[PDB]
């Protein structure tokens, strides 16, 4: 029993995966990666072979793969003796008798033709799939890769990474399932000792076992369940926050009249190196994202600026009832007030209306840290904040993005963390995200480095109640490569950054899902 | 081949399991821990067999224990036919021979008697060890738990849970040692190809690939490796903070003169439900600790009443030399200006000196967090800072621990999140744990609640250099259970709180470690 798997790379739509006899995209760290696992073997004694249609054989130049043996199907192509490393066969069960033999074999690999693909799976011939999902996809194909049959199922899914701009993961499927319920906590199964002990522990303590109070989700609220141990996309670092509430989330009531489930403290990691975390699961707007950025570097805090730019959310708390409510009647119509932007640029300015001129007034923080990020970049104080006890009051909301720290790496690179008092996951945590996300690639243009990495610590990590069918909905898709996020021009200050001058390239999300705001 | 496993609950220091024919305490979890887990079995139709010597029989009152099977050894007990439940045996080898047969007889368990568990251990008969550590170590014993023999290696490691103010652990450990290197990393071993195919896809990209920035810790430089999957102790989001740095802290230099290695966004969770989370691998200074906070929440910022109550970390920071150097040579002798403290309880105050009277002046942040705590828990803004754009300049230091925000649960726990931008892993960090621990339990008692968990965001963790021998040194000490901290009387007003009101119950650390601060 020798073990066969089909390693391909396709679009992450259509699965296209060659376009007149060729590629339809040429990404270096795939055809090295394509290289590596078909040459991966144990036993160096033996070879792995690899199964082919003619056409991919003329695809490859009809020349060997060093250490490897092709074996090409073909009803014409001679059954020739003189290649020892090349062998054909009429037909591709035949040619699957590698197993039967050749114990010089180790492992089997079918290498590509559509029909090779199709027919393989077809015959339940595969045992393992390593799918390279490339996110270019309006681009002509001709080739296909078939739908993989429901028997497989995923058990990896990597990072995102970036070649000449194209976003592309690594995932891996296999043929399970004899198995049952199975636990979604990685924890578990190790040694049943373990298990045991801490399910006893856990009933004679209750909610006094910590563990108890942090359950893992449940499979049913648990996104792709199948990828137990290679949830490595940084996309699972939301969905799960997300699952992790569903599971624990005590119900609870809030100044808006709609409840939500949360949980306290909690965290979110993301790359921003080879990729951009804009969320796939759900297309996200990201021009509205933008413009409130931009609005909040200028130290604005007219509401109406931003309505004109056809961005609503914080009309809402901008209304002339809400002010009226929460003691700023005397405010005008969208006066939202010392609010961010407002203390990033002007921290304890004495505020008047969104019409006065500030120039001068307050402490610059963005000018400082733009400033302090590029003469010190090794300090420890690179940081920003919005939350100003003796400005909450006149401020339409509180801070929630309360406060960011910013880290220059050695090989100079701009992290950020940000501290987030409250969060609602499900409307506006995946604009955070994306938000500081691009902050963080502007500070860093401006300063001369590259984005880095991105940590978001959450206070009160919540779902609004009204949310949960649709995050229900949003968990039942399986993520797609995140998309890339560049800049067209090098901007001199960071104001100056327009909407034009940014680049979302290759976002193939899910359509979106509508989410209603608790005013 | 069945197997055999031992139970026992010894005193953390010297392993004393009884007194006078008795327990030496009296926690009843643990009895019913005990009994959870000699019951527990996979076959309805058999039992288990709990072994033990004739005095621990007469402990039990020699009376059966429900649905399981006890064998005494004993030389003058008669080998009666009365009760089925109840077997004697003249000898420890002729009883394990329910191996040998009884299939009715599923697990077996040495149940006890210092001399039944030594010939257990010495005669190579047991396979496992449930080990209840409990933390009382002054008191009278008169038997005890032998060593455990080297072949026997810890592979789980419980939180700390109390009971009458007594903290206690729950170990397993199991005799295993047909090895070789084998991965510390939980996540690997699942699957090879998820293995292999990380593997290679981190050959192909390097530092691109995130994981590669975040490498696992080797072995050699993480605590009590053979606990791989049950490091549930909490005090190994600190050691293993530590572990982390030593693999993937970048070197680099800093304001002092000793540079450091550091990583950027890290998390350390702690309960504070069933202990105090004070290291237990290093003897920490819990005095010095409480004297800086009361110190803070007095809103005092003369570094003259440290050194008085002997407290002497802010002298470097307060020396005449060092605020010289920062330009603030006017300052007093130990003047720390407006730091901690001072923007606790008046944010946003306009400082003179320490000497001055700042009642009135500023925002007091501590009484708006207590008043808005207990009448409006549900909130999402208890908020405390102290980063103030404004007041930096004239502090001797910038703040560490920047901005905490708290939590009240459903079940009336109160609960606290820290971001601290730069943290010294070595020397602070154990400091910052506690003392923002006994902040809590303070905010707790006044508003009604008690403490529930603490979660701490580090922006820049780091090691300075010259601490790398010390914390190799604490890394090869296994942790004992937490202590657990309580207050003696109820104080009215917060800053009522007195080190005598102070109970540090059951601390049992390993001798402490010297470590010099970097000026
Ligand atoms: N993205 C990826 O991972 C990969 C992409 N590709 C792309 O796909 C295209 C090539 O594949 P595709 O066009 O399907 O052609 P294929 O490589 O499948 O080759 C088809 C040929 O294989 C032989 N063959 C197929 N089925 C049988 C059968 N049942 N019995 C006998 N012989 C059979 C026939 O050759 P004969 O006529 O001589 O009898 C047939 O013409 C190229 O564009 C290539 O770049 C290829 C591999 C991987
Ligand atoms: N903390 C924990 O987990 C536990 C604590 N304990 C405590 O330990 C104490 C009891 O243990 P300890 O004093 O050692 O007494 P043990 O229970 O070992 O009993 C000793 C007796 O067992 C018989 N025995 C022991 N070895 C042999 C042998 N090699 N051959 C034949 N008979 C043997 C003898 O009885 P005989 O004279 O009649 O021949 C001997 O007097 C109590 O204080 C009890 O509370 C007990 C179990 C667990
Ligand atoms: C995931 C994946 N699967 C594939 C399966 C079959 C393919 C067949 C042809 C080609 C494109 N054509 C060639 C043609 C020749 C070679 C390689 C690819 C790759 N390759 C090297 C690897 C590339 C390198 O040297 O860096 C090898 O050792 O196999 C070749 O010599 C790609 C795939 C992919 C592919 O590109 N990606
Ligand atoms: C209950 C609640 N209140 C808020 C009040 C003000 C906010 C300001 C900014 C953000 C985060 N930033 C953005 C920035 C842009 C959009 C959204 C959020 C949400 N959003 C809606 C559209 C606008 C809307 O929902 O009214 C969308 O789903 O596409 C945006 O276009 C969230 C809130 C919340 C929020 O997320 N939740
Ligand atoms: C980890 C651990 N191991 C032990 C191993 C042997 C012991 C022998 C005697 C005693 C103390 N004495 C008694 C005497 C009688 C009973 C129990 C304990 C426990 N027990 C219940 C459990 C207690 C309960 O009912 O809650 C049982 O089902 O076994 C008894 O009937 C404790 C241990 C421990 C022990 O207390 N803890
Ligand atoms: C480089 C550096 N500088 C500092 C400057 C001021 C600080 C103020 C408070 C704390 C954290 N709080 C405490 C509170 C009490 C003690 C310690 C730290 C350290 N510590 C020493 C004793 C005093 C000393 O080291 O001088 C010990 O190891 O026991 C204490 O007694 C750390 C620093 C640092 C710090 O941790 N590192
Ligand atoms: O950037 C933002 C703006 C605010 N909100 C949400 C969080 C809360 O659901 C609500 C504010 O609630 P309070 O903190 O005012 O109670 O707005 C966000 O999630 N992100
Ligand atoms: O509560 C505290 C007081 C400060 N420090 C340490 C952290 C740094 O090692 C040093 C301050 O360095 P800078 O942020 O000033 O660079 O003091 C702590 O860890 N905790």
């Amino acid at each position: 029993e020798k073990n066969v798997s089909i390693v391909v790379a396709a679009s992450v739509l259509s699965s296209g995966i060659g376009i007149n006899g060729q590629l339809p995209w040429s990404i270096s760290e795939d055809l090295k990666f394509f290289s590596k696992i078909t040459n991966n073997k144990c036993d160096s004694n033996k070879k792995n072979a690899l199964i082919m249609g003619r056409k991919t054989w003329d695809s490859i130049g009809r020349r060997p793969l060093k250490n490897r043996i092709i074996v090409v199907i073909s009803s014409s192509l001679p059954q020739d003796e003189a290649d020892p490393n090349v062998v054909v066969f009429r037909n591709l069960e035949d040619s699957i008798e590698n197993l039967m033999n050749d114990d010089s074999i180790e492992n089997i690999f079918v290498c590509g033709g559509e029909s090779i693909y199709r027919d393989a799976l077809k015959d339940n011939f595969v045992d393992r799939i390593y799918l390279t999902r490339v996110a270019l996809e309006d681009i002509e194909f001709d080739t296909y890769f078939p739908e993989i049959p429901e028997t497989f199922l995923p058990v990896y899914m990597s990072q995102t990474f970036c070649t000449k701009n194209i976003s592309y993961d690594f995932m891996i499927f296999e043929k399970q399932e004899k198995k049952t319920l199975q636990n979604c906590d990685p924890a578990r199964g190790q040694l049943k000792s373990i298990d045991d002990t801490v399910d006893l522990l856990g009933e004679i303590f209750g909610i006094r076992k910590m563990g108890n109070r942090h359950k893992f989700p449940k499979e049913e609220i648990y996104n792709t369940p199948s990828i137990r141990f290679g949830r490595e996309h940084y996309e699972f670092q939301y969905l799960d926050l997300l699952s992790r509430v569903l599971e624990n989330g005590a119900y609870r009531e809030n100044r808006t009249g709609i409840s939500t489930y949360s949980i306290f403290g909690q965290m979110m990691r993301f790359d921003m190196r080879e990729s951009f975390p804009l969320l796939t699961t759900k297309k996200v707007a990201i021009r509205s994202i933008f413009e409130e950025l931009i609005w909040f570097i200028k130290g604005d805090t007219n509401g109406n600026h931003l309505i004109e730019k056809k961005v609503y959310i914080w009309s809402g708390n901008g209304s002339k009832e809400y002010l009226e409510r929460i003691g700023l009647g005397h405010r005008e119509e969208n006066d939202l007030g010392p609010i961010y932007g407002f203390q990033w640029r002007h921290y304890n300015g004495e505020y008047k209306t969104m019409h006065d001129d500030y120039t001068g007034v307050g402490v610059d923080q963005l000018a400082k840290l733009i400033e302090t990020l590029k003469n010190n970049p090794k300090d420890r104080r690179h940081i920003l904040t919005a939350w100003n006890p003796s400005a909450l009051s006149q401020m339409a909301l509180p801070p929630c993005h309360v406060l960011s720290q910013y880290y220059v790496t050695n090989d100079n690179c701009l992290s950020c963390n940000l501290y987030q008092r409250s969060c609602d996951l499900g409307l506006g945590s995946p604009f955070n995200i994306a938000s500081y996300a691009i902050l963080t690639m502007m500070l860093a243009q401006v300063c001369g480095y590259e984005p880095g990495e991105l940590a978001i610590f959450i206070g009160d990590a919540h779902i609004y109640e009204n949310h949960l069918t649709q995050l229900k909905e949003q968990l039942s898709r399986t993520p797609r490569p995140f998309p890339q996020l560049k800049f067209k021009r090098k901007v001199e200050n960071i104001e100056d950054f327009k909407w034009e001058d940014i680049e979302l390239i290759g976002y193939y999300p899910y359509p979106t899902i509508k989410m209603d705001m608790a005013v």
